[PDB]
């Protein structure tokens, strides 16, 4: 059926909040079915002052992980990967099992160690040991290598951005293109997205764009901007910049069946049990909302930002909320309640 009004005040209440608990600025943008609600408050640049606007460009984390899904799913379509090839067959020698094949590296069942669990043991100075840093995927991968795979291939959930790491080495070994220019060529220049990137390593944001500030580990410590860094650590895993308005459209465009043919969009939301009220299909999330309705996106997390972009099942209702900070778990709890006050409406 149909979905209730989204909740103007419930949002409202939503920014208001993550404010009191750290979050420089906040916003959020809903495209219901071709009626806009936009709102935000607090500000972009906490030193300068500038107030955040819905219209401003920032980093979207690992959302990047449904665009990268979307390209492979495409290479699916075009008869270039089959899912249940093993990765290995596509990059030999990459992985210690040739058992691991695409399908369980989308779905996060592969294994693999996250290498970000020892990069950011401790956020601030390991944001300072990588922010100016250049990696190749290979290096990547050889950091999550050195320690065991931590479950059967496929047996089980585990996040891991080491997944997408090589998800983005696949889509170069098959293409013989930069995932830029099959990010370019396949979603933005399609879908006309002109507020997203792929601009690795460069550090700069292009154009009006939040600044990211990441909290420390010690309460009460001073907030460090993380605005500018080359994401390297991330690449293919978390490096798109976007802005509300594109999101909207790119889950829209996804899920009203758009991006690929109907059978890999099916495969894509094949469900992995997360926890209780959430799935992960292929590169996107599945959440269960209180009033009985499941959304399906992507959050992302990177130094500085946290985003939830997600859209219902037709892809005639989506949402994009941005807060800029990063490292606050009552910030990203709270932001959460957009989907609540977007999707199920007053209460």
């Amino acid at each position: 059926a149909d979905l209730p009004a989204p909740d103007d005040t419930g949002l409202q209440a939503v920014l208001h909040t993550a404010l009191s608990q750290g979050a420089p600025g906040a916003m959020v943008r809903v495209d219901d079915n071709g009626t806009i609600h936009q709102l935000s408050e607090g500000v972009a640049d906490r030193a300068t002052g500038r107030a955040i606007t819905t219209t401003d460009r920032f980093r979207v984390g690992s959302v990047t992980k449904s665009f990268s899904a979307v390209v492979l799913l495409q290479l699916v379509d075009e008869g270039k990967l089959d899912l249940d090839a093993s990765v290995n067959t596509y990059l030999p020698g990459l992985l210690p099992d040739d058992r691991i094949t695409v399908r369980q590296v989308m779905s996060h069942r592969s294994g693999l160690y996250d290498y970000t669990n020892d990069m950011f043991a401790q956020t601030v100075p390991g944001f300072e040991s990588v922010r100016n840093k250049v990696f190749s995927y290979q290096d990547l991968i050889t950091l999550s290598l050195k320690h065991g795979v931590t479950n059967a291939p496929g047996a089980a959930y585990s996040y891991s951005n080491t997944n997408f790491v090589v998800a983005g080495m696949l889509i170069e070994k098959l293409t013989g293109h930069s995932v830029a220019t099959e990010y370019q060529n396949r979603i933005f220049t399609p879908l006309n997205l002109t507020d997203t990137f792929y601009v690795h390593p460069d550090t700069v944001i292009p154009g009006t764009h939040a600044n990211g500030y990441l909290t420390p580990d010690e309460a009460g410590g001073a907030l460090v901007d993380s605005t500018e860094q080359t994401v390297s650590w991330a690449q293919s895993a978390g490096a798109v910049i976007s802005s509300t308005q594109d999101l909207d459209t790119f889950f829209s465009a996804l899920m009203s069946g758009q991006l690929m043919s109907a059978a890999q969009l099916a495969q894509m939301q094949q469900w992995t049990t997360v926890n209780s009220t959430q799935g992960y299909g292929l590169g996107l999330r599945r959440r269960d909302l209180s009033c009985g309705i499941s959304v399906y996106g992507h959050t992302g997390t990177v130094q500085g930002y946290y985003t939830y972009a997600f859209a219902s099942k037709d892809g005639k209702r989506s949402v994009t909320a941005l807060a800029n900070t990063s490292n606050n778990v009552n910030v990203l709890n709270t932001m959460a309640r957009t989907l609540e006050s977007a999707f199920c409406g007053k209460p």
